[PDB]
């Protein structure tokens, strides 16, 4: 591999996403800090614990998912858009629950 990348332009669309490295790239920055996929997919997708870890485990096709398939997907694409998002997860993975008072 290795080629490059010049062509700037940001943008608001929705467009296509490999779901399958959004699912293992969310599980490495998860792991990265050891954080769990409830918290995440709680407060990021905003669904259940086993709504996200289907998701992880069965990234179906972007073309086979419906809007409310992509939800999830487009908040975690543009979670790893930016590395302080998941640096921001890792205090919610303390207040989880009572870790101290």
């Amino acid at each position: 591999g290795s080629s490059g990348s010049s062509g700037a332009g940001p943008g608001a669309e929705e467009e296509q996403l490999d779901t399958a490295e959004i699912a293992f790239q969310v599980k490495e920055q998860l792991l990265k800090h050891n954080i769990g996929q409830r918290v995440f997919g709680h407060y990021v997708l905003g669904l259940s614990q086993g709504s996200v870890s289907e998701i992880l485990a069965r990234p179906k096709p972007w073309r086979k998912l419906t809007v409310k398939g992509k939800e999830p997907f487009i908040k975690m694409k543009q979670f790893l858009s930016d590395e302080q998002n998941v640096l921001a997860l890792r205090t919610i993975q303390v207040r989880s629950g009572p870790s101290s008072g």
